[PDB]
């Protein structure tokens, strides 16, 4: 009658912070990790036989443990070590997937001197990764950024679109563009400078969204902005193979005041939570 | 150079309530809808051409319009109307995907008597669905439930698991099982009694988790509970082809008070948010 | 120099579940507890002297232990027991304040048959309380409800209001009224059937809001419905001395469709999250 | 029977962005506003008489219109204008309280240059205010910061506390301190440089929390750090009259790994959400 398409289990929301003291200067990294395992045997699902179960409490313990043993250089390398452990320290685990979120701790700073041990929370963008590996295979790593809220107040338009029966929207020479960018890309090798590449992607995203800093750059189409960014990432980082981007369109509308006898010449805007535009795209290297 | 692997765009978070009134006896449905279109041309991405763009504001107007023209029998059939509209009122749309959540309104009820026009918000579980359709192919509907938080204070155990360097957990005959169930199923056909189906899946999950009101039912691994309910769903509902279940294990630990000279005989427990067990499974019919 | 206006410290977010095993029949209560203490000494703030500090860990430990020792009948009596503890088992404590939220567990019920040990989450309204006590004084307790989202589709209207130069709203004999009621009452005595008192308040609010399940009741202003609800609580529950009510007005606007060539005569509604009407009032007995 | 204690009504979550274009340089402020009015007449509650009601929709429009008409220079100035209007344009209004939250837009900046029209979201700390005014009387302005998450990995301890039967905590010379500062102060005059005052208070808080960026400062008690911060606020900003500070203690615990045969030598920490220490205080100038 039935057949397994997919199985997995583990422990989620494992929070951990690791510290590396070199002199008075403390290095910290705090992350929330989830690990999923796939077992060779399915006798746990079929007959309630636990003899193959590495308890989720043990998965928790292992994540804590590897953190002491391997230390934590990046969430991507940590994810890779979790993968390697469960694949090598056992023989009945066929797949392991680690997805990690990083807590965006920034070193406290006043005018170019950096506190040795104090940190502030300024999530410009949130960083995450994934590592997936099949038994004795070459593992695959994804990295990405999320919740990077940016706003432009000009140098965007939306004209030359299809009218149908339901279109009411007129051409717009000029209008605000606000988004909360999600980006996620696959590396074609494990051998990457991860903190450097992540920064590079982030910088590319903001720069092609905003710059040049004086007059900005006109963008006719959110689709095109998104795409040009996918091309600029693929030029700057040979180790990124595929990249995905999602950009919500968070709307700011000039509030029409004439029914109350005033003229609003593009001064007061309504920020509107719902609904929102959504523009997506995934491109990869021509193999 | 590069190649597109995937594109899409549309409007997310489109809220709507449709009402149908028979004098003083009113019937309502409220939902939040997201729609995505894929276009044959990518000239929007490549060059910034807006020639083929249906504006997201139009998607919004359309969702609104179809609620009036078509009415809303269920979140599923509404989803199917949207898919079919964008595939047939246009030539250049290759695929449409709509994901919708139902705002869980329950009619006000006291001792058998039901109110003609008043509602309370008592979400047992939240209803959702997706309909994905390619041009000139048959549309595919997924339906599901989420955030169904249930608790069992006994009739659960977990013994005979594997021990490694990192195991600290001791066998347990009896323990709390708390979860917040998420399920997703692909229908094999468009011809379904949607309301009755969704309820039947829910009642199945609740009845198998709880067992008889009299004595309960013992479960020795949540994986088996998961697997049993999948099978039970594939018996109860023919038009369900595949079913995925995620069961979190949101923990309740007996507080040890010996360090404060009291002996806690399983009376007072600590609800702990993080981390949580997570047990997943995805089973389809053997063709 | 300066003067203290108020001090306190304590533990917040102390999550706890208490079980009473009455045969096969389990009684559950889960709450989130916050406890604050004021001290006779301010040498804590002044010079950093900790000798009078009950550590925050200890106040956590105490809440746990009191749950074992005193048991938990209702969130109120528990608050009161926490209060009395801190004031009688110490000497330098001038004031204690306990605010707790109840986790809305509802015993599974098939059709009159109640499960011995299974429970589902149904956040109909959320129960909370506060008990505050000064040393050697009789304590003060508030109880209340929040997040009771209720909707009525007719039997509400709003006409004959002040029109000024900024007003655009037109008269309406009939419109939706959706709120998420918040209520908070003080008792005149420690000696109340708290569970019962709570139920009756809730039943009153839902009742005056919905009226007869058959014909409804016309409400010409939410102010008036708010006031009528207050008075009803005060007749039904002699031990309530003062009652506050917050009623948001969560709007559902008829979607005008003339610009797209349809006549949506009150079928399709746009639920709007923001902004929202807010209507408040606090009434007490003529002392 | 009964007598009123307190009444009030208005509009909540009124979102607004105001833009000012001086050449290529664009300036924005985005905020979210709540307005409550009290009336002389109570006929609205008593009998459902609306003749004195300024409709909530009008309050929304008033807020929009005032943004255009008066401009928005700071959230507090805007609050005052809203107060002013409803008290002077009308007769029957006895009180107006306005509460505003600011959306933390920060101008995007790279390599010594600042973008003329691009912004990013960095909630280092979140700004808010209140202005409340009675008819013909002087208005009162409170301002505040919130969700300022700061973390230090050393230079904090807790020893010399009171011991009781429910105490297990031991003396601790050195530990992490992570908090999320909330502070709210009343001004003794409405005549203040709001943007700089705000900024000074913020900097004082991070300042006194971190100590020197070299060695930090040993802190023995958060009550002292609290009080110490309060006094430096009062001394540096003569126009703040009263200051409230709430500091949670969000715990980072050393993970004991000896049960798995490992020495965690203060390298790996568990971040705990719940429960949290909590330390509050409100000091003012002596009249």
């Amino acid at each position: 009658n039935v057949e397994f398409v997919r199985t997995g289990y583990g422990k989620n929301m494992v929070k951990v912070l690791h510290i590396r003291r070199e002199g008075n200067h403390h290095h910290i990294i705090e992350l929330i990790a989830n690990v999923q395992l796939t077992l060779k045997t399915r006798k746990d699902y079929l007959t309630g036989d636990n003899s193959d179960i590495i308890p989720t409490d043990t998965v928790k313990n292992t994540v804590h443990a590897l953190a002491k043993l391997k230390g934590i250089k990046s969430i991507e390398s940590f994810a890779l070590d979790i993968c390697e452990h469960f694949l090598t320290a056992f023989n009945h685990v066929t797949r392991v997937k680690v997805n990690i979120d990083e807590v965006p701790w920034k070193r406290l700073e006043k005018n170019g001197v950096e506190h040795n041990h104090a940190f502030i929370h300024c999530p410009e963008a949130l960083r995450f990764c994934e590592a997936e590996q099949y038994l004795s295979k070459t593992p695959v790593v994804h990295s990405g950024l999320k919740d990077m809220k940016v706003l432009k107040t000009t140098q965007t338009g939306f004209e030359g679109f299809l009218r149908d029966r339901f279109t009411t929207l007129t051409d717009a020479k000029d209008r605000f563009f606000c988004t909360s960018v999600y980006a996620r890309w696959r590396y074609n090798t494990i051998n990457v400078a991860f903190d450097a590449a992540w920064k590079a992607v982030k910088d590319t995203v903001i720069q092609k969204f905003a710059g040049p800093y004086d007059r900005g750059e006109y963008s006719p189409s959110v689709q095109k902005t998104l795409y040009d960014t996918q091309l600029l990432v693929l030029d700057r980082i040979p180790e990124v193979e595929e990249i995905e981007i999602i950009m919500p369109n968070q709307h700011y509308f000039v509030i029409d005041m004439t029914k109350i006898g005033l003229s609003n010449k593009d001064e007061v805007y309504l920020p509107l939570d719902n609904p929102s535009g959504n523009i997506t795209g995934t491109v990869c290297r021509k193999p």
